[PDB]
């Protein structure tokens, strides 16, 4: 397993010790506060009344927790997956990722707490 | 394992099918989202910035996702709990409660989607 | 989890720390070499060639590893259980226990290594 | 998880769906007689009084369950694996084997039946 956090500021993301691979079922709890810019935060699935003016994910909400698995596109985390096998092909470590759009993470603050599992299968 | 639906609106809460008993390892991922009356809406947290005005949990803000376990007090989940063992001599049926101030569940709405599962050990 | 040895002579088991609750998924795995009274020892499914003469477990050989949960009737451990549920309303403390005819156990010899796991449900 | 039969008389053995990679936590279970000649049948550990003649496996008896794991050497089974973790620099495909001497294997018989699985890490 891995615990660690996500900045909201890195556009580069949290690399974890977890290697997805073929098969795996996983586990991932988040929580934590974020912001994109405004005073306000919020939670792993981000701003709902926010529009995508370019996200790195647009299947998710500004402001949520997304993941690749080695050079995936983006996958949504938000508070987290259960039991949860990958939509086939990927492969690799998991690097987890704040949504906002690549240029403006200079103004974002705060973090989230992630752990990550493997399960039975 | 459960998965199920806490209605923001329901001051009895979600009976699970779970039976917590001694020694059980358990891991919950809640998700989505609902209102204790403003149009707003917040994620499984609840909303940080809110005054404790009399909720059934203390340890937790107003509009988080908490539960009781048998005879216990309430207890804090938010958006999960990853591996997690219950405090001593706590013990039997799993109830999910949306956490507000008694009497004042008839404003709420929306909900979270909740899977229980127990862990190796 | 639980890891010990179940003595072939000894007529009254071995009580684990295990307590099968309704719903728990276990895995056994057993393991070495015991004798219900030749010079010849057999593993944990016993001897295949031996006639039943009153045997504790009549759907297991003489010298099988079985075990009861609680009060319930012998039932068939052999060389382990895969990701197991019990029958409907068996509940309680794991006992595993040699098969042999009852008063016969003094010519007893050797022992099984067992391993004993609830898994994830 | 993969559940399947292992034959005594197959020299090739059986390949599994399973793809052993680094940190992976298995479970095997294994039942069931064969024999590598006589009329008489062992379990998955063998037959304990039977010389070394160039077996596939010296670290297990004549007529043991054994296994490769992709370009691994031989790596005992017997009864099976609780919570087992592999050697480093091992991975790939698992192969299941009946331990015999190679060239001997047309006489066998009977077979093993085989469950393994993926546990929590
Ligand atoms: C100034 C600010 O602009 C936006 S918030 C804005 O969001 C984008 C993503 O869409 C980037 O993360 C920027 O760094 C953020 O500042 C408005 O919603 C906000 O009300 C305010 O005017
Ligand atoms: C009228 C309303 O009052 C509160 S929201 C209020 O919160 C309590 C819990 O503290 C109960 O759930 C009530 O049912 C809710 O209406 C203010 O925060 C809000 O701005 C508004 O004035
Ligand atoms: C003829 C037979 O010889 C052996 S059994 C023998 O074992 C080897 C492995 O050591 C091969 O599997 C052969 O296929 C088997 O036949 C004696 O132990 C036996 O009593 C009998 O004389
Ligand atoms: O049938 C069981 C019986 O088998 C014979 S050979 C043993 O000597 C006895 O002690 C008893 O275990
Ligand atoms: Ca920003
Ligand atoms: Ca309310
Ligand atoms: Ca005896
Ligand atoms: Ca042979
Ligand atoms: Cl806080």
């Amino acid at each position: 397993a891995w615990k660690g956090e996500v900045l909201a500021n890195n556009e580069a993301g949290q690399v974890t010790s977890i290697i997805y691979n073929p098969g795996d079922v996983i586990t991932i709890v988040a929580a934590g506060w974020a912001s994109y810019g405004p005073t306000q935060k919020w939670g792993p699935q981000g701003d709902r009344e926010h529009p995508d003016q370019g996200l790195i994910c647009h299947d998710a909400f500004c402001g949520a927790l997304v993941m690749k698995i080695g050079n995936s596109g983006t996958i949504p985390v938000n508070t987290g997956l259960f039991r949860w096998v990958a939509p086939n092909n990927v492969q690799g470590a998991i690097t987890l990722i704040y949504n906002d759009v690549p240029g403006t993470y200079g103004n974002n603050s705060g973090s989230f707490s992630v752990n990550i599992g493997k399960d039975q299968s």
